[PDB]
Order: C-alpha cells, then structure tokens, then sequence
C-alpha cells in the first residue's frame, strides 16, 4: 500500500480495484495517464455499480461517457483551480456552483468534490484526485474552450 | 471480475477466455501484434496445438511458439468469409489460400484450418477488430508470400 | 517458467513479484526495458526488505534511488563488458576492482555480481540480469557522461 502516487492507477488499484478493471477493459487507462489529469472518485457504491452495471451490459456507451464525466485532462489540484475553461473528457465545461477552503461544489449535478486526503502526487508530477461525496458530474452542457 | 461483453482491444476477449494464452503472448512480447490496419486473431480450440505453444514457450528454446503464434494473427481486418480473400496473411507472412467459402465457416489450404467466426466476441463499432475459432487443422507456417 | 526472455520483468515476475510490483508502483518499469539494459537482482533479502520498506513509506526517495543504482542502462552480459564509461541510472561512474570469467566485484561497495544463471535473452534483444551475491552498488560518487 502506497503513500506517494506517481499515477492515479495506483492510487485507485488500492481503493477500487474493479473500477481500474473497468477503466482498463474500456481502453481508457489512457485518459488517466498525464497536460495534467485530475480523477473524480464517485464514493457512493451506487454510482459505481451503475458503471459497472453498464460496463457488464452489452453497450458499455453510458459507462464510457460516465467515466469520461469522472476523468478532467486538467490538474487542479486545490479549489482555486477550478476556474476557467476546465472540464471532463466529455467536453463538458464545469461551473463552480460554491468553492471552499478544501470543498468544490458545481453545477449541472450537484456534485459535492472534496480534495482526496490519502491522495498525494510524486514531486512535480500533476495528479490529482478528488472524491465526490454527493450528486453527479455533468453529462452534458455548454464546452470549455481545449 | 471482467465480463466485458463488447470488446476495445482483443487481449480484453482473451483475458476472459484463455489468461493463460494472454500471458504467453505478454511473456512473448508479441501484445503489440494483437493491438491497432486492422488485426484478426485465430484462437485454437485444440488441445495439442495449445498445448505445443505452452510447452515451446516455456522450453529452452520459444521461437517455435512465436512462429505459431504469429500464424495465429492477421494484420487485417477479416469480419465475414467475403473478406478471406486478396494478398492477407498472418505474421509469417505467408498468403492465405481458401480450400472452400460457406456463410459462417472458412476452411484453408496448407493446414486444413477450420475457422467459424467467434460469435460472442464483438468489437465496439469504431474498431477494426475481428476473432474466429479454429476448430481444426493449423493456420500456414511456410508457404508463397503475399504482396505487401 | 521462462527459459528464454524478451524482457527482464518477465524473469523478475518469476523470481520476485514483490519487487516487480515495487517497480511499478514507482513508476520505474520503463527503465528496464531497451540501447541496452542490465538489471541486478540483490540475493539478499534485508536490501529488498529496506527497498519495500523505504517504497511504501511516506517517501520513497531512497528506494527510487536504490532500484536506480541496480538499474543499467547498458547491455553487459559478459564480464568483459564491465569497462569503459558505464553507470546506473543514478550516473555514477562503476569501477571494477576484480574480474573474472563468471564474476565481477565492483568498487564503491564491494558488488559481488555473478550472471543470472537462468536468464538468457532473446537473440535480438540486448538484456542482461546479474545477481549482486554480497555487497553494495555505489549510490554517490564521480559520473559517467553518456
């Protein structure tokens, strides 16, 4: 069990592993290798069995776009971040709907994001992972400028 | 575990089916050979052709099970019988000769290789992947080459 | 087992898994694969008992730098080859003190390194294993230059 991460896989593999399997047999590890890379970490068990749920059906499309919704090519790192023409894989462009000293609350979803306090990122390496304790990320909305 | 029922990547369909033969290829450094000009892969049904590519591999000597497994896949997009046809070959490089065409099953010259089309293996709709089942007979090892 | 191999993380999967998922998890599994590469093993189990230790720690500093020093990136299968300008990954010059027709010890720390007996390399391909039977590779001293 790792302290440091010098990738988000491994920071995954040791909370959910199914869900890394997952990321893996949709060919997406890609998406999660860093531009920097900032992880959304659904907490809540019933988000994650949906994803399973649609990645074990036979069309995966929901659970694709959903873990493009979790998965920012961006590193934001703390709250001051999320700013600006930010957003997921879907293209989706993220709205703060109120920003703390350690909690993100956006737009489109509801989705409340806490920095992940286990999580920390190798020296100059630009990880980050953030753990959605409530709501969804956005599907789909107006896009962020890449 | 996985049970993935659309596939991004062949290994995905292998790793289900036959670990062991996924590992044998990773171990043989040949995963490359597997992933996107479109690849189509030739999973052995019998037990002796199977069991010969595990024991070349793990002999002194694993070049016998990398010629066999580069028999086994087809840098080439081959979905239906209509396409096992023009210059298409495996890694050896050697053309494929077709012996006779049904609707669901190819049977090949030099080898007698039987192959009916893998049903449960489905690509995702962007990917030129494709799997059959050789039920008998062996993929060409030695024969003409096709024109590259 | 593997008689032959294509790359060294098939031998260390074989030998010591432990180590190989150390290597990955500190994202040094590029390092071993191909110019050419020689990986030495350490027998002794306390310097792959500080190498988990210090990985899994708060900072893996010393680890990273231990796999770096067994880590070479150049193709030495033979004795005869331990010459000339060659080092780790760490860049520090290596000087034999002995050699002979199946050992070399090394200077800096006394690196007894005997040929692994059950790696052989594919044909084509320029990989080496060594066992460090007793000793120490040098971590600090005067650099090779590439």
């Amino acid at each position: 069990n790792m302290k440091q991460f010098c990738k988000i896989s491994v920071w995954l593999q040791q909370h959910d592993p199914d869900l890394l399997e997952i990321i893996n047999n949709l060919c997406m590890l890609g998406n999660l290798s860093a531009h920097g890379v900032t992880f959304i970490y659904p907490k809540q068990a019933k988000i994650r069995d949906e994803i399973k749920k649609h990645a074990y059906s036979n069309d995966p499309s929901q659970a694709i776009k959903t873990l493009e919704s979790l998965i920012l090519p961006f590193y934001i790192p703390t709250p001051a971040e999320f700013t600006g023409e930010i957003g997921s894989y879907t293209g989706v462009k993220l709205e703060v709907e109120k920003t703390e000293a350690n909690k993100v609350i956006l737009k489109n979803g509801e989705a409340v994001l806490v920095p992940a306090a286990d999580f920390k990122p190798f020296p100059d390496r630009r990880l980050a992972v953030w753990i959605m304790e409530s709501g969804s990320m956005p599907l789909e909305g107006p896009p962020y400028k890449r």
